[PDB]
């Protein structure tokens, strides 16, 4: 009855936005193991963009959520049909040509939703005003 | 032989060194629950310091940490013992006159340690380098 939900991202500076997508993660089942992948530094300033904390500072905060159960970190940047496999995966739960094409098309993909205005960058932006 | 923490808190813009430290706190003893109280707006500008975050904000990202078992929100600025007696506290647990010798002197005191260098503050320092 147990299904495995993998979850991966970059996690950087994490907000109530990434919390509340986790609990979405976690909660798509009545009885879930939530495996989170962390990106590893290196390609996620290669691919996306500027990282502010390490692996290392992105991974610690995680396992103090309520909703992880178990941490890949690092983790590959691409989720591969291997990757499913290897860690017995039944969804990828990430917020949505279409890379997740082929994970919707096997009956895998699970959307989450992210929170806009909750992050930590919205935050300096509110302060400053004094 | 469950054991009743209760560790208050403003719980700005909550960073790995206030996590690590309810952790210390939910640790304590083998089997606890651990409370967390939540300042109001009003006391801590009143008593403290400017807050980023309003009550609401702080307390629902603490709903997300897993070592928190119940918030009592918004929280007495001022732990009295007609508090621990309300809600049956064993323990108050919070960093280290001295407005604890109180519940030093009534075995009821537990330190607990923050982090440095760890906080949202210094993770904007750490950015505009580049």
């Amino acid at each position: 009855k147990n299904v495995v939900i993998y979850a991966d991202g970059v996690y950087d500076m994490l907000h109530l936005g990434h919390m509340k997508q986790l609990e979405q993660a976690k909660k798509l089942f009545e009885n879930t193991t939530l495996i989170v992948g962390v990106t590893s530094d290196n390609e996620t300033k290669l691919f996306k963009g500027q990282v502010v904390q390490t692996l290392e500072e992105r991974t610690e905060t995680l396992k103090h959520i309520r909703w992880v159960d178990e941490i890949i970190s690092p983790c590959p940047w691409v989720v591969t049909p291997e990757f499913l496999e290897k860690y017995k995966i039944d969804y990828v739960a990430h917020d949505d040509e279409d890379i997740y094409a082929w994970l919707k098309r096997a009956g895998k993909f699970k959307a989450t939703q992210r929170t806009e205005g909750v992050s930590t960058t919205d935050l300096i932006v509110r302060i400053l005003k004094n």
